[PDB]
């Protein structure tokens, strides 16, 4: 019993965190085999950040300009290449602590763990979700660039995020490990704004099923809804449309609890209309949207 | 910017998790040097009598895909200490510390000696933890990290009928009035950790959330009368002193933040949130707020 925002154990990622210094800029890098991945903006000064030409700035650098530090050991950079917004620094040592890993690009609503680092040292681990507006509501200070987001399903680490920047609203933007940004963001100081954020409907429903599995039923009602009528209501509360894919994904939880997806959708409609009335669901007075259907099953069943 | 429930990096503890199988019971053990610590209920009660009937070979200890050989066994309170032939090469610098209610720690939830998740907890004033544990999680540990030292403060033993959890420090002494047997046990009435709520209100101010601030101040006496009324823990002069640095950083005196908390408790939030929460969060200590809002690393 119990339901917590749970992160993956960070050990396999901690052994990969290194410090990357280039000129005055110091951020984090991800050391996997003989390559250190880091945000390409490490080659910039804050003076050439409005409109940086990364191809031009990179060509002017040599391997010895990049100082890579793994613990108290300096790694020697033997090559450098840029892949989208990520810099790949080839080093002369393969990381002995390199776990089994994949680079995966996630979709909005997907969750992952963040190992927040400063100066190549891990300071904390938290859980978060890729927002529908492609930002993440992280906890990052200056120096956290290059901190990574991951999932540790089975013995393989799936790297899905690398932190690049904080937007004016205090939210965060970054890329997958291939350097492709999530969202319409660019690694420039140009005026950029997070799009209007919306609630991840499928995740709220998954969390409502988690509450039912944990014995909480107060919010359930005798009603059902059509998928269209649910989306017409949900859209009015800035909730993401629920697709047939989401309904299909919620199938196992629907089978385990005996509550049809469209029946849980009617509970959600009611909750949106009424609020909680001083009650909580899994110790929360708000509808939680950072647990996917896969997170709920994993945490509640194994 | 941002404020998240953040746990310590679990790596130093992951290298210590092993599986302990005794008869039909399989749970987790904490392998430090040549000793594996685990809940004594793995032998299940008259624990002295049950333990004397066991031999070293009855305890199957598994560290990854390697079986450790048990060369001795002793009991310290509600923890079983299985002496093994191999010292854990991954043993970090560690201490066993007993925490006080309100203090926070990270929990590395494990099943079959394998870490599945890490989450941040607080030792409730009623000595329970609101964890997330399934059958097989016994022996999962709670810890803090201080520089490069792991302070082990909790080992999970059981779940109470309300879904909350009970366990011991690493010396086998239970937190709370709980015993490790199948009997009627209930978590006492819980209260809110006042000093932690205030710390989280300072974190919200540091993050630009000021709507709840007011011009008023209060006395520690007047505030504690309100705290008693709303099932909030008394705020001591020690708590006020601990909140000193946050008070200095934000310019909001502790008793000035207390008057904000007093208005929040009598009037509510009114459809507003603080750090994306409609409830007053009490699982961030004043130290957690300072560590996160300043970026301390391990
Ligand atoms: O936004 C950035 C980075 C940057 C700047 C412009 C463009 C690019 Cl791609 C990258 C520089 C550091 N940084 C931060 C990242 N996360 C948290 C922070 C908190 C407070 C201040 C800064 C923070
Ligand atoms: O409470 C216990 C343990 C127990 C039983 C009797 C007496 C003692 Cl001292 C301890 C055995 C497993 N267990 C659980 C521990 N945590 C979470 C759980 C969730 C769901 C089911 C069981 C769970
Ligand atoms: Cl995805």
């Amino acid at each position: 019993s119990g339901f917590r925002k749970m992160a993956f154990p960070s050990g396999k990622v901690e052994g990969c965190m290194v410090q990357v210094t280039c000129g005055t800029t110091t951020l984090n890098g991800l050391w996997l085999d003989d390559v250190v991945y880091c945000p390409r903006h490490v080659i910039c000064t804050s003076e050439d950040m409005l409109n940086p030409n990364y191809e031009d700035l990179l060509i002017r650098k040599s391997n010895h300009n990049f100082l890579v530090q793994a613990g108290n050991v300096q790694l020697r950079v033997i090559g450098h290449s840029m892949q989208n917004c990520v810099l790949k620094l080839k080093v002369d040592t393969a990381n002995p602590k390199t776990p089994k890993y994949k680079f995966v690009r996630i979709q909005p609503g997907q969750t992952f763990s963040v190992l927040a680092c400063y100066n190549g040292s891990p300071s904390g681990v938290y859980q978060c979700a890729m927002r529908p507006n492609f930002t993440i509501k992280g906890s990052f200070l200056n120096g956290s660039c290059g901190s990574v987001g991951f999932n540790i399903d089975y013995d393989c680490v799936s790297f899905c995020y690398m932190h690049h920047m904080e937007l004016p609203t205090g939210v965060h933007a970054g890329t997958d490990l291939e350097g492709n940004f999530y969202g319409p963001f660019v690694d420039r100081q140009t005026a950029q704004a997070a799009g209007t954020d919306t609630t991840i409907t499928v995740n709220v429903l998954a969390w409502l099923y988690a509450a039912v599995i944990n014995g909480d039923r107060w919010f359930l009602n005798r009603f059902t809804t059509t998928l269209n009528d649910f989306n017409l209501v949900a859209m009015k509360y800035n909730y993401e449309p629920l697709t047939q894919d989401h309904v299909d994904i919620l199938g196992p939880l629907s089978a385990q609890t005996g509550i049809a997806v469209l029946d849980m959708c009617a509970s959600l409609k009611e909750l949106l209309q009424n609020g909680m009335n001083g009650r909580t669901i899994l110790g929360s007075a708000l509808l939680e949207d950072e647990f996917t259907p896969f997170d709920v099953v994993r945490q509640c069943s194994g």
